[PDB]
């Protein structure tokens, strides 16, 4: 089980639908006994701009600069800004972590964007000797909950925008799943600005119900490490073998990994695959 | 064709490639006589958290204040800040908008996400009645210029990744292609980090050479609006006879518009409708 969670927020008012998703959430669980801290980021004046000035340290190379090894070296000497290290502090003692936020430009919000760009730095969050299943955080569990402008059907696979499986994604694989999570299913509500008041009500009494057995869900189907060769000299290519016996097989893997096949229905939004 | 440019850079460093392949553009297309304009957003001390401080008027609703409906109204009775009224100067003059960055967790940085929450307003960039095809930007094209720490083969349909084609969707269709422009194909330089001082000279150099024609290029393809019922009535789906006509073919349309199908191969990555 999990008796700590996460929720990280990503909306500007405390009148909209998403903080009372939050609210709903923070609620449910602490009645269900979980501890739950929260992460509202624009509540927080969260600095979502990542800069030389997230190593509070002398760097290794001040004058050619690089994110990624200067950040990485500070985690391991201690000295990240300590507003960084505080979402860290947070983020190792969840053992779950809700996402909520309004779907923006088929994406996350920029100050979500760069609190992942901030706070997932690497070591601490992924490491490419242990990539995806074999992450930091594969005992934890994520789960996105998005609220969206847009109705179920233009989201559909004949909907003008296309595919939310493809949506969503570079955020559950390429983000949550790449650091290790179990990435559960998200908690989608369309069109919540034409949804009558009633519905809405439905809707929050829905999320809370669902997260009263939140844990014990299966998460959604990633293809696992083991069928990559995970090294450098083999371009992190699927095992030869595996090649093989997919070559026989009418579905493919995953959104990510459909090999030029059909993607099996709902991947990233539906768990059994 | 098109004699003005303008280059949306996001990167924090003058040392990096980026700003190295930024410099190519500039330099190469200019040369050839067009008129270059520039948006280095770090340097620009550009403000990426859309909130109400975007809108300089009164709110016609500040008890609940929706950034959609607001912004829009600005924009019509001119009450946006400054910042996002220059940009927006910027856009409606150029003909081509290069946008160079690093990939950062599959994705835009989160100043660059920002830029386009706070720049690409509705009515200016987009309109529902005339979405995609009939957007504000049709007579425009755009390009995105991406550099990655991860080998070509880590994005391939059997890298680790999975298919980069699905990372590029939701920025080239959901951003881009749905204000209206005509997307041209990405220019991906893959692991630059483990590239020599040799052969990043000769990106550079390939970058350069491609600018001098960009214009003449065959855009991406991306499924036409005249598939689709426009209408909430309809749900936005594909027409009927659409449909059908479609249950035919091998592959689906675009990645978003797979079908359920095999998806077109390189259907983000490279032009052939
Ligand atoms: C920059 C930008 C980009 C966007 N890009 C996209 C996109 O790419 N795709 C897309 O589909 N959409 C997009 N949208 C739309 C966005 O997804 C929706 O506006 C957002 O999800 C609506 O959620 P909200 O919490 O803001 O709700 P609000 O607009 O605040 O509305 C909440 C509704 O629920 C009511 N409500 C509030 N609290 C409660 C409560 N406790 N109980 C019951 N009812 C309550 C409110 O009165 C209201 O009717 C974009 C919006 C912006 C600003
Ligand atoms: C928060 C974050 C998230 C990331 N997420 C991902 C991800 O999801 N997927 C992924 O693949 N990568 C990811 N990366 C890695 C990132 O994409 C690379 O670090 C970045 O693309 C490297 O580009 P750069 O312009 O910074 O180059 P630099 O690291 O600066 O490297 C440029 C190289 O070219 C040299 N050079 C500079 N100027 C010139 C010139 N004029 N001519 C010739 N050579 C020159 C430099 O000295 C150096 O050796 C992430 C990085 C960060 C910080």
């Amino acid at each position: 089980v999990g008796r700590r969670a996460l929720i990280v927020l990503a909306h500007s008012e405390r009148t909209s639908f998403n903080y009372a998703m939050k609210e709903a959430a923070a609620a449910a669980l602490k009645k269900k006994g979980w501890e739950v801290v929260e992460s509202d980021l624009y509540a927080m004046n969260f600095n979502p701009i990542i800069s030389r000035k997230d190593i509070t340290g002398k760097l290794k190379d001040p004058a050619n600069f690089q994110y990624p090894a200067e950040s990485v070296l500070a985690y391991k000497e201690g000295h990240l800004s300590p507003d960084i290290v505080a979402e860290q502090k947070k983020l190792e003692a969840a053992d779950l972590v809700i996402f909520q936020f309004p779907l923006q430009w088929f994406g996350v919000p920029a100050i979500l964007k760069g609190w992942f760009e901030r706070v997932f730095i690497g070591e601490f969050a992924y490491t490419y000797a242990a990539m995806y299943d074999k992450g930091p955080f594969r005992s934890k569990k994520a789960v996105l909950s998005i609220t969206t402008g847009g109705s179920g059907s233009m989201y559909s696979l004949q909907g003008i925008h296309g595919d939310m499986n493809v949506i969503l994604w570079p955020i559950q694989s390429g983000i949550l799943h790449f650091c290790g999570f179990q990435v559960l299913e998200p908690q989608l509500t369309y069109s919540i600005g034409h949804t009558p008041a009633d519905a809405r009500i439905q809707i929050l009494e829905g999320w809370k119900k669902r997260l009263e057995n939140i844990w014990d869900e299966t998460p959604l189907y990633f293809a696992p490490s083991s069928l990559f060769d995970l090294n450098f000299q083999a371009g992190f290519l699927m095992k030869k073998e595996v090649q093989d016996e997919e070559k026989n097989k009418k579905f493919g893997l995953s959104v990510g990994h459909h090999l030029g096949k059909s993607i099996p229905t709902d991947n990233q939004i539906k768990a059994r695959k």
